[PDB]
C-alpha cells in the first residue's frame, strides 16, 4: 500500500523510534526509562501511535500508548491517545513542516484522577524524535514532565 | 514474563483472532468487512488490545481501534479505545469467567458528532470470540450495529 495525501508531509515521523527518557516532576525526582515509538499508516489520512516505556537494566515493561495522529492541510491535527494506565485523551494542535514538529494540548482528559490537562510536543530535532509530555494536576500548573529523545528504527 | 493474577481470569482472549462482521443500522443497509482482533500483555494487570476491518476482496482498509482492558477480581473491568476515526471510548463494566463473556458500556465517548452510547461485548460462543456491539446515536435509541465471530487464529 502507498501513502495518503493528508499523511505525506508528517511522512518523516514514519517509522520505529528507540531510547530514553528522563521524567521528573515538583513531586517526584528524576527518573529514567527506555522508549519505543512507532508511527505508521494504512495510506488514511491517519498516523497511528503505539509507545512504550520500560525500566533500564531489567528492563521489564512500564507503561504504553497507542493512538491515532489524523492530520489536515491548514497544518491542524487531532490525536487520540488511550493509556494502559487507563487514560484516554483527545489532543487538538498544530504540525508545521519546516521545523518538524507536532504541538498538541489535551482538549479532553477521560478518566482523569488528578489530572487537568497534557500537552504532548514531538519535534525532529537534529535528526533525532524529542518527545515532550507536560503536565497539570490539581496541585500543579502546567510543567514540562517528560521528555525523551530517540533514534530511526 | 506472568499474567498477573488480576488479568488471568481472562487469558482465555490472549492471542490473535481473525474472522469477519458484519454492519447494519436502521440507516445503512446490511455490510461485511474483514476483521482481527488481538489481546496481548506484558506481565502487568492488563490486556492490550489491537483491532481492524478491511473490504473483503479488496483487503482495503477500513479502521483499527486500539486500546487497555482493566479488569479487578471484583469482576468490574474497565476499558479504553482511541478509534481510527479519531474517537475515545471509556469503557464500563464486568466480566464473568464461566459465561466466558466481557459486558461493557461507555462512561464517555470522547469526539463525538452524533454518538451517544455505545456498549461492546465480547463473549466466547462455542469456541470463537463472538463481538457485537450495540449504538445509540442523537436519533437512535440503543440498537446493535456490529457483530463479529472470530476464530482463535
Ligand atoms: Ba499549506
Ligand atoms: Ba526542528
Ligand atoms: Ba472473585
Ligand atoms: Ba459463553
Amino acid at each position: 500500500p502507498p501513502v495518503h495525501p493528508f499523511v505525506a508531509p508528517l511522512s518523516y515521523l514514519l517509522g520505529t523510534w528507540r531510547g530514553q527518557g528522563e521524567g521528573e516532576y515538583p513531586t517526584i525526582p528524576s527518573f529514567r526509562y527506555g522508549e519505543e515509538i512507532r508511527f505508521s499508516h494504512s495510506g488514511k489520512p491517519v498516523i497511528a501511535y503505539t509507545q512504550k516505556t520500560w525500566k533500564l537494566e531489567s528492563g521489564a515493561p512500564l507503561l504504553a500508548e497507542s493512538g491515532y495522529f489524523r492530520p489536515r492541510p491548514d497544518g491542524s491535527i487531532e490525536v487520540v491517545i488511550a493509556c494502559s494506565t487507563g487514560l484516554v485523551e483527545v489532543q487538538k494542535g498544530t504540525y508545521n513542516v519546516d521545523e518538524q514538529s507536532i504541538k498538541l494540548k489535551s482538549d479532553l482528559v477521560g478518566n482523569a484522577s488528578k489530572v487537568k490537562e497534557i500537552s504532548r510536543e514531538f519535534e525532529l530535532v537534529d535528526g533525532k524524535l524529542s518527545y515532550v509530555v507536560r503536565l497539570s494536576t490539581t496541585t500543579n500548573p502546567l510543567q514540562p514532565l517528560l521528555k525523551a529523545i530517540l533514534d530511526k528504527l
